[PDB]
């Protein structure tokens, strides 16, 4: 928990994190599935409590390289969690409507309301990742955006939002295996685009981008967690453990009316 | 199971439906939970197909009296179904912005997009239900709304939306038990409001409102299903069966 | 003046309307400008009353061929009218987010609120115009849309919206002059899109589409008005006259609080 | 005029500003109306150019006490300006849907898009004004909001928004005259509410709230302008002048 939490010291180095690391769990895959089922049951109960109390706002931000485990995390971690209090907001290629306003406009629109848990499948961070790597704006523009994000997230947290930002960390070789597996799976072949290859060629620039973004935006109010995502079982257990510990820390109570 | 589908003949009578009816399931609770688990697995797969194909739009409308089982249906029927392709839109007391436009404005906003399944926890029907009962607009205004709804739903269906409307039918005595159980449960005591007593006094007017709404709006394109909701196990199984049968009927295919 | 209102008889013929017709005004450009200034002053007062009363909703729909006078009508007719109670909603090429829902979704979003006057620069009608002409959906799909529109407009009118639908009617030769004038004007060439020429080639199909749309959707609750728009002075006077007469007919009253 | 622009030094004192001040104009009412007509013609042309170029975003924020001249400024300054590129976003009593998210959510939603000029009739500043005065949230919560505003406005400006914030400054006696004139005018009586009288009972607290807000949020990127609004002719001329000078400074060009 404390080991994977990026301290707000601005001394973060992504090389200090191994995507194949599983040191926080002992028993291996079979034991982790059992432990995950226990955390998932607790998560279902915690969400019902969040919805009932209707005061806190929970924002889960998911960021990863293509095939890093974004969709898998949503699927497995939030499995069985009530759709009435859980919402997924995906952020893709901005439209002309979205580009006509500031980059935060489309994002701020999707923020969770009181008693709601919202998952961001990609986020406002894409405006300091893809736009940096592909040079969609000059440094003089995207460099100022780290301060914007820190301050947008401070405002959200001050106004009652609990912000959990997860970087699902995979290796270059793991991305290759997963992209090939997606291509060879007939039920997953539809997810693949030609543009995914150009992001594979820019792997190093994207790693430099994530390191810069995490170093700049992991705060006390909105912390970043580096999740070793090479082994899905560990990724699913660790994301669930961190989320459950956070929600348990809010000390939420059922309202008692008159 | 088509015995629960309200025919578009305008001859619908709610008295012909018993909330304690379980005749479509040959067995009880334990057998129904097993049957529901099979239907839920099929539902998970059909939504996966819906999202992937990305062509059809699925709208599930839930309407019931307070404690009728709307929250329970969402929880149990859509348990395990991917949150990326499933969305819940709740319709409560209209805001000033909402009331400043036509009653369909806030509802049309929330319609499902291609490859999305949207559940309406209460809907545009509230504008011919609570609105009628409490006379929030005169008889002259809300009577014209039946035609508006039929025509809004025709447009949605013609444009590619599969509309399933479920009326979760509970009895007056079942509501009394559930409202008391809600009050005596500390984890459910929050759902209880003082205004729930006034709505209990208006039970008969609300039943008259539902009968009128269902009779007027059950169409070939947007059918109404009366679900006997006194037994949660039966309610959950029947809603899942009707939903799975409908989605299987769309003959959805994974893109090439 | 009731000669331009299309009766809900389904017997409408666009050939019975001459774009160069000026028979409702006993004079020319100079007298019409004076008459328009009187109507514009009345319109300014009528809008202040609409906003104050805060009950009625006013929807002005503008439809015309490219360079038919939609922007000019907004500019001249609503000149001096308070921006607090007047809004323009433009409908262009639908986005992917817009095409993912029914064609009425993006249009219903922009409907006027109580005490507001909204102008639709192009509208839901485009889904039976450019959609019909270029076969963006099959005949089996867009033919059902006349009933959808009639019923959407009935719901709006029943719920308190006053619907004025204006077809700004220009000749094929007038469009040629205006498109050329647009191209030769440096302050107006930004408006000229290359596709305008392709829409000009399809002139006859578009006239057939407008005749069909007007014949099908001109109702007692939402009437269509064919405005001879070849002479801008007449177009501006006639639209202002019809709008002022309609708003005067609402017999709006200033609220009288306790 | 640079004399009315609040320097980002945090040393702003509202007592240094006289609502009856007219020192930037030497001619008087009749001469100012003529000068305003010239500026309004320039404003009409500059908006047509903003819309055509479709790159810049213009945000005009209006803040004043009740009857301070917010509606009058919109009416007179933007008179004849094309409605296609001009939008008014009013911020009133927050709805339940609005209060369920952060106070900036409803505000950020209304920001101008490329080629659009948006006027905020009241704004996000209300969340450090009526919220401060009436203690709708505790001091601990609204004190943090000045930093939020500065940073929200920095982000907007960095992303291409030209932010003009105008405080229409009226005296306590001028408000009394205007509220009475509103009450005695049959065509303006509707604008009067019983709650307007409490905002007069709390005049001093509101002045302390405006001084705090202006001192905390007047920046190089989003400046505050204190407009002596006791004389409408001067208010309309000065707001017009500042706006026209700003828009002329954008050096906007017609696309090729
Ligand atoms: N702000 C943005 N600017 C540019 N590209 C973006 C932005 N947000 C998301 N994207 C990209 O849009 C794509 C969406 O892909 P997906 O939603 O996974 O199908 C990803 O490759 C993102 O990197
Ligand atoms: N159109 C409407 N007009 C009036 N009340 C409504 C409308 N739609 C929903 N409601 C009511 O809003 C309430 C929502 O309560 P809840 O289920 O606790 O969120 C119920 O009492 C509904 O009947
Ligand atoms: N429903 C629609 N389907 C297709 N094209 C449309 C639709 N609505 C508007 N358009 C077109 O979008 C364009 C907008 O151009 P403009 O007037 O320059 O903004 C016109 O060519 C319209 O015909
Ligand atoms: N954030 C806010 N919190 C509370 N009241 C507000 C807020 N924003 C605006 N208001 C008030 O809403 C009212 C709107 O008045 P009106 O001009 O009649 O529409 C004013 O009294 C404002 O002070
Ligand atoms: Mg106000």
């Amino acid at each position: 928990m404390k080991k994977y939490r990026v301290q707000p010291d601005g001394r973060f180095e992504l090389k200090r994190f191994d995507p194949d690391d599983t040191s926080a769990f002992e028993g291996g895959k079979q034991a982790a599935l059992e432990a995950l089922a226990v955390l998932n049951r607790r998560l279902e109960k915690l969400q019902e409590l969040l919805y009932a109390e209707g005061q806190h706002k929970v924002l889960v931000v998911l960021q990863a390289m293509d095939a890093g485990g974004k969709d898998g995390t949503i699927r497995v971690v939030f499995d069985g969690v009530n759709p009435s209090g859980v919402r997924v907001a995906s952020f893709g290629v901005p439209t002309e409507q979205e580009l006509a306003r500031d980059y935060l406009w489309r994002v701020h629109q999707q923020v969770p309301r009181k008693g709601e848990l919202v998952i961001f499948n990609r986020s406002h961070y894409e405006d300091v990742l893809v736009v940096r790597v592909k040079n969609l704006v000059p440094q003089q523009v995207w460099q100022k955006r780290y301060r914007h994000i820190r301050e947008f997230e401070r405002m959200l947290a001050d106004e009652g939002t609990t912000i959990l930002k997860f970087f699902l960390h995979i290796s270059k070789d793991e991305q290759r295996q997963r992209l090939q597996e997606r291509l060879d799976n007939p039920e997953k072949r539809w997810k693949f685009r030609m543009g995914d290859l150009e992001d594979r060629r820019l792997w190093d620039r994207y790693q430099e981008a994530y390191e810069a973004a995490i170093r700049e935006t992991s705060t006390e109010y909105a912390p970043w967690y580096v999740i070793p995502a090479n082994k899905n079982w560990y990724r699913n257990w660790l994301v669930s453990h961190i989320l459950v510990e956070t929600l348990e820390g809010l000390a939420m109570q059922y309202p008692q009316p008159e």
